[PDB]
């Protein structure tokens, strides 16, 4: 049983020398069966990656202690290459990180255009006030 509709959380990404930049924000919301959430990134408004219902503790989990969960549908954002059409059952991975002094969730997305992905960041003591 899950208490929460919808949240906002700031989202990161690894800029092109390896930075971590602010990117946007991240509209987490909470369906029948699943989750959606979507990137609000400059002005282009667009779905992120979602997950059915079986995925959700597993969502829950990984996004307060690292760990793993099963996507229906990722896209990600523009640079990378599932944004046109997204890719099912794609799994992300989350690992713990300090950044600033701010520990935050991270987790690779995919192939962008020497294989390179896309790298991001959640702050993790947001994701755990609002993720139950």
């Amino acid at each position: 049983k899950i208490e929460f509709s919808k949240f906002t959380v700031k989202i990161k990404n690894k800029d092109n020398n390896s930075n971590w930049t602010d990117l946007g924000d991240l509209v987490v919301r909470k369906e029948e069966n699943g989750i959606d959430t979507g990137l609000n990134a400059g002005g282009h408004s667009a779905t992120f990656f979602s997950l059915k219902e079986s995925e959700v503790n597993n969502f829950i989990k990984a996004m307060t202690k690292g760990g793993s969960f099963k996507t229906s549908l990722y896209y990600g954002y523009k640079y990378e290459q599932s944004s046109a059409n997204g890719i099912q059952n794609k799994e992300i991975i989350t690992k713990i990180e300090s950044i600033n002094g701010a520990e935050h969730i991270a987790f690779l997305g995919d192939k962008i255009n020497g294989d390179k992905t896309a790298e991001y960041a959640i702050p993790l003591e947001v994701l755990k006030k609002n993720l139950k």
